[PDB]
């Protein structure tokens, strides 16, 4: 009940989370995403998921 580091894998961590291409170049990759282009937290962060164990 308290993970660490959600959206700080490498998915996020290293690309835009699928908002550096513009996710409708492919035909599920992105549109179907969910845990991959979520599309609204990649602002380069690791405090609110990233910082201890949150």
């Amino acid at each position: 009940a308290q993970p660490k580091c959600n959206p700080n894998l490498h998915y996020w961590t290293t690309q835009d989370e699928g908002a550096a291409i513009g996710l409708a170049w492919i035909p599920y990759f992105g549109p179907a995403a969910e845990g991959i282009y979520i599309e609204g937290l990649m602002h380069n962060q690791d405090g609110l998921i990233c910082g201890l164990r949150q």
